[PDB]
């Protein structure tokens, strides 16, 4: 585990947000894109209005977060930026959803949200699990995922980071709990299922919010939404961010063609001019279909799938020629 300086913690300690963003921070459409000195205290700001200023003792929550900082990696998607990003997407369902969940959960949701993609490659479960690489030898399946979660603990675990530990002991393991779940569930290949689940759970009323495995798949399906939440900016920041994931698909081609094996399209660069078709099939199938879910749901989350609806016009409009 990589840690976080001095002076980076008590920086951000220093740091206070500017006014300007306060309103516009509460909004599902909100970038954070031209703020980057600003994306471990916007994590703060939103971790204090959410939960409290004394929920978090200041200074392990700033040597946390930091310390969180320096285990993204240098990679042209699964990064910094798309932490706070998911981040931001949970602290606005939070809001609009407050009194939905309790303290623990929305301490549990944010810190998870920051933490879902830690130490990320670039690389695939599908990658990991077909060539092996003592990664999917330790975690069989959902894979890099548990990694993110073992490298959650083992940040929680450097002096002074644990930001969870004045809760009770029943609290802590809860929080964790909470948290292991929330993370396994960004594996998008359980969340066919778990969408599926609740589609049925919602529309034949048997949906219950109080029933703790139904619980479980609402964050579920909000980590997966969140996750997503790029499909839910304005285009322009919408387009550029796909770049950024396709750079990562195309190089795990590359790899695959370093050591001999012939990948998808998606992963194949010399197949860009399918890019537009894919991203429909993306949008049709897994992100239009869970913002749907999770308004129905969740009803405060509307604006979501709405922007979502808006990017796929967009995708057509690429496929057709305009
Ligand atoms: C797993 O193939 C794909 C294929 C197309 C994708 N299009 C988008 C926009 C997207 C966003 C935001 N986020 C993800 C994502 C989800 N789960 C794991 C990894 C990624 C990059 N995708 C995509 N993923
Ligand atoms: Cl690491
Ligand atoms: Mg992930
Ligand atoms: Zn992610």
């Amino acid at each position: 585990m990589s840690i976080c300086t001095s002076e980076e913690w008590q920086g951000l300690m220093q740091f206070t947000l500017p006014v300007r963003l306060c309103k516009e921070i509460e909004l599902f459409h909100f970038d954070i894109g031209p703020f980057e000195n600003m994306w471990p205290g916007i994590f703060v700001y939103m971790v204090h209005r959410s939960c409290g200023t004394s929920c978090f003792e200041l200074e392990k929550l700033c040597r946390f977060i930091m310390s969180v900082k320096k285990n993204y990696r240098r990679v042209p998607y699964h990064n910094w930026k798309h932490a706070v990003t998911v981040a931001h997407c949970m602290y606005a369902i939070l809001q609009n959803n407050h009194t939905l969940f309790t303290d623990l959960e929305r301490k549990g949701l944010l810190i998870a949200c920051l933490c879902h993609d830690l130490d990320h490659r670039g690389f695939s479960n599908s990658y990991l699990q077909k060539f092996d690489h003592p990664l999917a030898a330790l975690y069989s399946t959902s894979t890099m995922e548990q990694h993110h979660f073992s490298q959650t603990v083992s940040i929680l675990q450097l002096e002074g980071h644990n930001i969870f530990s004045t809760l009770s002991s029943s609290e802590y393991e809860q929080v964790l709990e909470i948290i292991r779940k929330a993370i396994i569930a960004t594996d998008l290949a359980l969340y066919f299922g778990n969408r599926k689940q609740l589609e049925e759970m919602y529309q034949t009323g048997s949906l219950n919010l109080n029933n703790q495995s139904h619980r479980d798949r609402v964050i579920g399906l909000m980590m997966t939404a969140c996750d997503l939440c790029s499909v839910t900016k304005l285009w322009p920041v919408t387009k550029l961010t796909a770049n950024d994931i396709y750079a990562e698909f195309w190089a795990e081609g590359d790899e695959m063609k370093k050591l001999g094996i012939q990948p998808i399209p998606m992963m194949d660069r010399d197949k860009k001019d399918e890019v537009p078709q894919g991203q429909l099939g993306f949008y049709n199938a897994v992100a239009i279909p869970c913002y749907t879910t999770l308004t129905q749901i969740l009803p405060p989350t509307e604006p979501l799938l709405k922007a979502c609806r808006d990017n796929l016009s967009q995708w057509e409009k690429v496929i057709r020629g305009e």
